[PDB]
């Protein structure tokens, strides 16, 4: 692993770095305008499209060459960090998978997106019953994790561990355990990831009562134990209480939209760190994360644009 030396001869693509200057000129065109706006580049020749499938095939075979596989371009540490994203994406086949499977539908309905697992194997995942099947569909590719997953699958199946042993599982070690690279800026980044996991399942349970203090996760960047489970009683005044971190001026907020609206903005600055780091993921991490929080932007203002969506009326909820 490292991108560095990589990233020089990549620099190449990052031609195509659009930031606010380029969604000014999105916001204001016609659906044709838009049209023209991407294919005034390269990517004029790829978008063919208008719903989610249409925008995914633009995405999709951009993303496909430059994020999609490359856990096959570099090798060591750095192969890792783009292995854990395509590791993510069985997540999502898995879950829209067994949501559907529950029931028997076909397969050539179910959309998939490029993960740690050949395409064949997906099709052959779906073809497996037992969670042997399923799992080994999983270690065919020599996965470490899959194999863990076997024990766990073997065992058990209900809805809430499923959907928590996954991630959870998959997650609450890897959370912490991933800080075992050395990558300054990604245990940072990474730690933020999990605080905002147990924040959006806090947020969105409070006013029940609960008392969190006995379920609380550590792993996080800035997020404490009784003031976690404060938040999820409804109690906001946890936001009133985070002095000594970046998130301490949230001190008083008091609303989502915002906190989400933040936490994005240091998600952000956090990749930013990697510009000028010497060894490790730094500079390509600001990529691969810019190249994300880019394309949500990008394929929500194509809609803007064809529908014809007020720009300040909906802006709040998509700025950090």
């Amino acid at each position: 692993d490292d991108f560095a030396y990589l990233n020089a001869r990549v620099r190449v693509r990052r031609g195509t770095l659009l930031k606010e200057s380029f969604f000014q000129e999105a916001l204001d065109l016609s659906f044709a305008d838009f049209l023209r706006l991407l294919s005034e580049t390269v990517y004029g020749g790829e978008l063919a499209g208008q719903g989610l499938p249409d925008v995914d095939r633009a995405v999709l075979r951009t993303q496909a060459k430059l994020v999609g596989d490359l856990p096959r371009l570099v090798t060591g540490e750095a192969r890792e960090a783009v292995r854990l994203l395509l590791l993510r994406n069985d997540l999502h086949n898995l879950q829209a998978l067994l949501r559907a499977k529950a029931t028997g539908r076909p397969f050539e309905e179910v959309l998939l997106l490029p993960g740690t697992l050949r395409e064949e194997v997906w099709r052959q995942a779906y073809e497996a019953q037992d969670p042997a099947g399923m799992a080994q569909v999983l270690a065919v590719p020599g996965h470490p994790l899959a194999r863990a997953l076997r024990a766990v699958l073997r065992e058990t199946q209900d809805l809430a561990r499923v959907e928590a042993l996954l991630a959870k599982r998959f997650f609450e070690d890897v959370a912490k355990a991933a800080k075992g690279l050395d990558q300054p800026a990604l245990r940072d980044y990474l730690a933020l990831e999990v605080d905002a996991e147990n924040l959006r399942t806090a947020f969105k349970l409070q006013g029940s009562g609960l008392a969190p203090d006995a379920f609380f996760l550590k792993g996080g960047r800035f997020v404490d134990r009784v003031r976690f489970a404060r938040l999820m009683e409804g109690d906001y005044a946890v936001l009133d209480e985070l002095s000594g971190t970046p998130f301490s001026g949230l001190s008083g907020v008091r609303d989502l939209k915002a906190l989400e609206r933040g936490l994005r903005c240091v998600l952000l600055k956090e990749a930013k760190k990697g510009v000028q780091d010497p060894l490790g993921v730094g500079l390509v991490l600001a990529y691969v994360k810019e190249r994300e929080w880019e394309a949500v932007r990008l394929r929500l203002l194509a809609r803007r644009a064809y529908f014809g969506l007020p720009r300040a009326q909906v802006e709040e909820e998509v700025v950090c």
